[PDB]
């Protein structure tokens, strides 16, 4: 529809659906990830956050994104780099993979913040709105499966703390994808941008399950 945050939502909606559908995804979805699919799955993540969160910070002034520009109640950096310490020990950072789809991932996301920063927006969207919606029940089958010490670490990344209620950070955040102010050309290039933001997410996944099935 009219509003960037309905038109994007109808956009993704098949593209979506192939996401749901991925093995990765109904794996994980029926409990049957293990610590080391979630250890890739966190490692994936971190590298995809490092990049987006980076061009965040490159762009928060600009027009075309500080109206979505909100870093305390999003920034999952410093939530993922909490848990890779407890999921890799502390040599982390020198021993997670970085593997082609996460390249790519990473790549675009550089040049979406570098050259077209009025499309960052769609890979906020993607990311973040999508991250935020799987609440405790995402938490928990991840926890049922991973049989955790309780040793206080490795989920924090499913904890939004500065987001009391995900409805209420939502329709805001919809509502600031709305105040943006773009051409119809523009406006068509962040919907194409939603959907490869998507196919880069489904790209992975299937590299993730190639991975594991070696
Ligand atoms: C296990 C497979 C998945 C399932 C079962 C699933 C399910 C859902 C559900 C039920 C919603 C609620 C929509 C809302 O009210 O906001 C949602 C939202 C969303 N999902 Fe997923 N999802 C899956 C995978 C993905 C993937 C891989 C992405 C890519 C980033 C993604 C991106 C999003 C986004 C951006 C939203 C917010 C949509 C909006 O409100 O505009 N989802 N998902
Ligand atoms: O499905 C999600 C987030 N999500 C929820 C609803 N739509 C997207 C992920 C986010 C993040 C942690 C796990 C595995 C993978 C990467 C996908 C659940």
């Amino acid at each position: 529809p009219q509003d960037l945050s309905e038109a994007l939502k109808e956009a993704t909606k098949e593209v979506h659906t192939q996401a749901e559908n991925a093995e990765f995804m109904r794996n994980f979805q029926k409990g049957q990830v293990t610590r080391d699919g979630f250890k890739l799955v966190m490692a994936s993540l971190y590298h995809i956050y490092v990049a987006l969160e980076e061009e965040i910070e490159r762009n928060k002034e600009s027009p075309v994104f500080a109206p979505v520009y909100f870093p305390e109640e999003l920034h999952r950096k410093a939530a993922l780099e909490q848990d890779l310490a407890f999921w890799y020990g502390p040599r982390w950072q020198e021993v997670i993979p970085y593997t082609p789809a996460m390249q790519r991932y990473v790549k675009r996301l550089h040049e979406v913040g570098r050259t077209e920063p009025e499309l960052l927006v769609a890979h906020a969207y993607t990311r973040y709105l999508g991250d935020l919606s799987g609440g405790q029940v995402l938490k928990k089958i991840a926890q049922k499966a991973l049989d955790l010490p309780s040793s206080g670490e490795g989920l924090a990344f499913f904890t939004f703390p500065n987001i009391a209620s995900a409805t209420k950070f939502k329709q805001l955040y919809r509502s600031r994808m709305n105040s943006l102010e773009m051409t119809p050309a523009v406006r068509q290039r962040v919907i194409e941008e939603a959907k490869t933001a998507f196919l880069l997410n489904i790209q992975l996944f299937e590299e993730l399950q190639e991975l594991l099935t070696h």
